[PDB]
């Protein structure tokens, strides 16, 4: 690939990014370092207004400017949400809001807490010189003692590095179908497949460190947008920024381009037609950074590999084939009953069928497309 | 500038289309050769409901199914409407809805009469060896005897082609930023500018070739989707491809491709934010053919040429960029002109969408370089 910054080892997500912004900005990543504490204590909505409007333009790197990004995500939605049972904040103060549109319209970000945010660049290595296991990597922002962020922003993570092995042998699929090299696209599109069937592996590592309480009851509030969303029926206030409030919606996985990467890869239409799923999916692109969202534009300029696949009837590259489809129908049924655990169950206990039909819809379009036609 | 379906001299549009289907596809050629007849004569329903499946196998090369989506767009279009009095039909025909349904997904355009049909794949030379113009040019099929179907097909293609000579030189705007090459990155917006300016002259020809009450009461009918429209609330069925009806937007020049690009080029944010008017034209993508998607959004992997233009100092950059930006505020002050006269005043005869215009005009004009 060119330089859509795709990383060997990493993928779509930031490779090592920097635990500390520049000593001007101490005063930001305070209140950022400490949100467990500081809204328990009630003490974190007016220490917002205590502080000042700090200029972005100290921040040098991108590393810097994204880990900006990540301090500010989080303490907007902090401040938004508050304790988490009711107290909602209509408007952000402008020493904070203007400091955060400026780097989002920078980044070409939208100025809410994004998935390439609260997972891609929020994590660090414990011990420098020890593989990316969960046992030796760190969360570097939550929101609530006991949130369990740390597992469930790893966890995802952990699975995108794993299918994102296969970002890297993409340019083997297209080169074997041009120069019409039959055997090398079959062993690209097997590949492709065990990434996703061990994607899947690493995805069951979610039971252990994310327990359902926690989740729906905590974490789930400070995820969620004011896009469509009653407690700011029609948005955000930004103070000195925008004259009238703007809706944004609020993170999600969908905004991650791996997770969309294999569907446009495959030919799956998940984009297509004017349906609830595929206009979600078309418009968390706008989430993602314009590298990656660059990224999923310059797959789709490509030939279908899957009407390469059908046309040349091999039973060979059709099997192949078959596999990577399968290997993502698994995990969006292994995702349906995680669903069904984390948020379906825990809301049976204090309408959601919506929910799950948009999974089962992306699931279906998915098994759709298996070379049974 | 690889294969993203765009021809040098015709742009976007399809380079001389065709017109006659296999023979195996005679009884939907028919139809769609007599739309007025049939529609006169209410024979038209009768005739698409008589209709035998026919396999959409047939159809071998780009510009077979481009064709076929044209006449089955047509026919179908026909068939919903009807007379255009109000007494719709809301069930698509198996017979026809099927192979509609399968050659669009194939494809991958929404099952309507979309803009890239009617207009793009909608000519014809009449004299293969003279240029490009209305006297030498004619359209593949009209709705009704009148309805002045060809002035607007026709116009509507003419001032694409125009603007689409600076599709070009897009190239070069791009690599000139990249190499600081400050004089033929001046060229090469003034270049785009004169093409734009062109495309206003021959958009006058709008006057000589559409009668305005012809256009209001038949042809704006005919065109007309099932989003959001009273007379089928919930869509068309496509009797035999889904259960369910669907909801789809009639024809529009917001799926001109030509006309979304210059917005694209110059950092003009059409579609940014989450307004109406950003989102009618974002949704108005998805009924671009697929090349033509994908052309935009690649446009938009690119490096903003006016943060670029604003960081020179260079007066005559400036003035050279803002040549085009006008250029487009222009064509669509102009616009604005058409539409009262071809819209508001038969309307009166006996504003949502005049405020969508002029939104997208501010946003154009915001774009000038003053900040
Ligand atoms: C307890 C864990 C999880 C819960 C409760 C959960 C819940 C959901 C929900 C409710 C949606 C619907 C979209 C929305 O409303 O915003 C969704 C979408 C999605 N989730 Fe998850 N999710 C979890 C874990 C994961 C993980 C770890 C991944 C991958 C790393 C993942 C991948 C996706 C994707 C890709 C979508 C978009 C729809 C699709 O492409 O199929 N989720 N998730
Ligand atoms: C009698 C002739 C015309 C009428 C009545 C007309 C009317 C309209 C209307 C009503 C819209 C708004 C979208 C909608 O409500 O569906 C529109 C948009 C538009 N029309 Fe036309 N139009 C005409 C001719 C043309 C021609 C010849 C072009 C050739 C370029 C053109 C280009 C556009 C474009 C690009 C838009 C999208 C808005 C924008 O990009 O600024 N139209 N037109
Ligand atoms: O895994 C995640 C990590 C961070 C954020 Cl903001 C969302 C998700 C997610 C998963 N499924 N839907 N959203
Ligand atoms: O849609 C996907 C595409 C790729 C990968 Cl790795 C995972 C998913 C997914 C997981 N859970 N729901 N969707
Ligand atoms: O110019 C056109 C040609 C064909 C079709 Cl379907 C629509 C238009 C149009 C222009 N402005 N609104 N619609």
């Amino acid at each position: 690939s060119k330089e859509y910054h795709i990383d060997e080892e990493v993928g779509f997500a930031l490779p090592n990014p920097q635990e500390n912004l520049p000593d001007f900005y101490n005063d930001w990543m305070f209140i950022a370092k400490h949100l467990p504490d500081l809204i328990e204590s009630g003490q974190l909505r007016e220490r917002v207004e205590k502080l000042n409007m700090l200029s972005i333009d100290h921040l040098t790197d991108h590393k810097s400017q994204r880990l900006a990004r990540l301090v500010l995500g989080c303490i907007t939605m902090a401040y938004v949400w508050g304790k988490g049972h009711g107290d909602v904040r209509k408007v952000l103060p402008r020493n904070i809001a203007v400091p955060y549109c400026q780097l989002s319209k920078k980044l070409e970000l939208p100025p809410i807490l994004v998935y390439a945010d609260c997972v891609l660049a929020n994590w660090k290595k414990k011990d420098p010189n020890k593989p990316l296991t969960y046992e030796n990597m760190d969360v570097l922002f939550s929101f609530r003692d006991g949130d369990c962020s740390k597992g469930f922003f790893l966890v995802s993570l952990l699975v995108e590095i794993a299918a994102a092995s296969a970002i890297k042998v993409i340019p083997t699929v297209f080169k074997a179908m041009q120069m019409q090299e039959r055997d090398t696209l079959l062993k690209a599109l097997l590949e492709i497949a065990s990434c996703l069937e061990k994607a899947l592996q690493v995805f069951h590592q979610i039971h252990d460190h994310v327990n359902p309480k926690a989740f729906f009851s905590v974490l789930r509030i400070y995820l969620s947008g004011w896009k469509g969303n009653p407690q700011l029926s029609d948005g955000l206030v930004y103070e000195g920024f925008w004259e009238d409030p703007k809706e944004f919606a609020g993170g999600s996985a969908g905004q991650s381009s791996v997770f969309q990467c294999f569907d446009v890869l495959l030919g799956i239409q998940q984009t297509a037609g004017g349906g609830h799923a595929a206009q979600f999916l078309q418009d968390m692109r706008r989430y993602m950074p314009p590298a990656h969202r660059n990224f999923l534009c310059s797959l789709e300029s490509n030939p279908s590999v899957r009407e390469f696949v059908l046309s040349k009837g091999d039973a060979g590259l059709r099997e192949a084939y078959d596999a990577c489809v399968k290997a993502l129908v698994s995990l969006r049924s292994y995702h349906l009953q995680i669903v069904t655990k984390y948020i379906l169950i825990p809301a049976s206990q204090q309408g959601g069928t919506d929910l799950m039909n948009f999974l089962k819809t992306v699931r279906s379009t998915t098994e759709k497309s298996l070379l049974k036609e």
